[PDB]
């Protein structure tokens, strides 16, 4: 086995701490990149460029000047803003909306940019996932840091909308690969009893990145500068990424025992176990890993695994879809986006606390049902309540966000414990893929706000309810042994 060798080198030592810290720092800006559009694509008050200004702008039901209509003659005929729009610079001096007039007839391009970024995220999670099996995790991480820095800066200096969208897609690809491969590298470089802690640290760093986004966006309001400042740190990340030590587990699995010994020797030197490291040798590693040394297409051939795959796909998709639909709408609560983003980042700790309590006490199925159902109801009620109730709608949005984060944690644990070990990792990958698909589709649904203002909220709230209903089909895994083969699945089912 490899666990004994990993323990011998020093376990969680200086190298492990330094590597995990320096490989997990980029997840601080992961959230900034995921939800940058809330600030770089903010929609300020606007009206057509012309008895004064009021005499030219037609009025609406609420009495505000019409956003995209203008009187042909002074005051009755209205025309679109052929002369361009007059935006408000008081709070949002410049965003991609004001830069490229992504308003009214072109207001769906704002959502299409996010959809393309998430399509890039999915594409990266697949392509770089395949590549890391060939070039290793360290090379892929270096390339991802370089790509993210380059694409982010290029988007910050994009001269037109298509270039911005292309570079946002590429940066999403690189960031998705970063997220996928950080956990893999750190898990392969850590013992078996610390991988859950690694995942917990990933969650915490994402929660902290949510705070960081609000802080940075408040500091620098202009969108070009904001994108530049949230994108350039990946240059430093790339610079120090050359010093990473590649996972010895991958080296061994790739049939390079000399490289495995060299990596373990270096880890011993850093961890201070040179004397124990010198004991290791090619013959020892071979005699230890001789023992260690199914496909995703059986998830559909065998009905017993097929049912689980389908249900978990629904669950993952619903969680991601509702989550991103809810969190990409911070400007619709009538409260300052900085405060809302701060509260959204803060609400992630009590959410996971309650989630942990519920899973340990009741089980996984009740936890998943409760999380999804409560998020759906919260979003639906948010849709029903009038927009003039800023405080109540903000509170309900925060509650739904916390519920969706709890659902994310619960679904990860449940899909981990549901599949047999023969096809467990494939199932986890497929579930994450469906989550990425949901994140891709959320902006598409949000594009419908142009016609029906509240339809996006209704769909975002309705999908989790159906997913919670679907959760009732899965079995309970609390206080049960982890299955190892499909025969174990049949035994559990009967
Ligand atoms: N607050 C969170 C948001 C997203 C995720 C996640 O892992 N999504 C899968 C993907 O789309 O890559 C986890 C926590």
């Amino acid at each position: 086995a490899f666990n004994d060798l990993l323990k011998q080198v020093g376990g969680v030592g200086r190298f492990q701490l330094i590597q995990v810290t320096m490989v997990v720092a980029p997840l601080l800006l992961m959230a900034s990149h995921n939800t940058l559009q809330n600030f770089t694509a903010a929609i300020p008050p606007h009206h057509c460029r012309p008895g004064g200004l009021e005499a030219w702008l037609p009025l609406d039901k609420q009495g505000q000047p019409e956003s995209c209509l203008r009187f042909t003659s002074p005051q009755r005929v209205t025309e679109p803003c052929i002369d361009g729009w007059v935006y408000d610079n008081s709070t949002f001096p410049s965003t991609i909306v004001t830069e490229w007039n992504l308003v009214c007839s072109h207001r769906a391009f704002r959502q299409l940019a996010q959809s393309l970024y998430m399509v890039g995220v999915l594409l990266g999670a697949m392509v770089f996932g395949y590549l890391a099996d060939r070039l290793g995790r360290r090379k892929v991480l270096i390339l991802n840091y370089l790509q993210t820095a380059v694409s982010g800066t290029c988007a910050a200096y994009a001269p037109n909308y298509t270039v911005y969208c292309v570079f946002r897609l590429l940066s999403g690809m690189s960031l998705a690969s970063i997220a996928i491969n950080c956990m893999t590298l750190n898990v392969e470089w850590m013992p078996i009893h610390t991988r859950a802690y690694v995942g917990t640290l990933i969650g915490y760093v994402y929660s902290l990145g949510q705070f960081l986004l609000a802080g940075i966006a408040y500091a620098v309001p202009h969108w070009r500068h904001l994108q530049l400042v949230v994108s350039v740190p990946f240059f430093i990340a790339f610079i120090y990424s050359w010093f990473f030590i590649e996972s010895a587990r991958w080296y061994s699995s790739s049939g390079r025992l000399d490289l495995t010994l060299r990596a373990l020797q270096r880890v011993a030197r850093i961890n201070g176990k040179q004397e124990e490291g010198a004991k290791l040798s090619i013959e020892v590693l071979r005699t230890s890993l001789q023992k260690e040394l199914a496909s995703a297409m059986e998830l559909l051939r065998c009905p017993t695994l097929r049912h689980l795959f389908l249900c978990l796909s629904m669950l993952w998709f619903a969680t991601s879809f509702a989550y991103y639909g809810l969190v990409m709408d911070l400007q619709g609560f009538g409260v300052s986006m900085y405060l809302i983003q701060v509260i959204f980042g803060a609400v992630d700790l009590p959410a996971k606390f309650v989630c942990f309590l519920v899973i340990n006490s009741m089980g996984r199925r009740p936890a998943q049902m409760a999380s999804l159902l409560l998020a759906g109801i919260c979003i639906l009620v948010n849709g029903i309540i009038p927009k003039s109730h800023t405080i109540i709608r903000t509170s309900l949005a925060v509650l739904g966000k916390g519920c969706l984060a709890s659902s994310f944690n619960c679904i990860f644990l449940y899909t981990g414990e549901l599949y047999p070990t023969v096809i467990r990792q494939t199932g986890l990958g497929m579930g994450s893929t469906m989550a990425r698909v949901g994140s891709i589709v959320s902006p598409l649904v949000s594009m419908t706000a142009e016609f029906y203002p509240s339809m996006p909220l209704f769909i975002f709230g309705a999908v989790p309810v159906v997913a919670s209903a679907v959760t009732a089909l899965l079995p309970e895994t609390l206080g049960q042994p982890l299955p190892d083969t499909v025969q174990d699945l049949k035994s559990r089912s009967r």
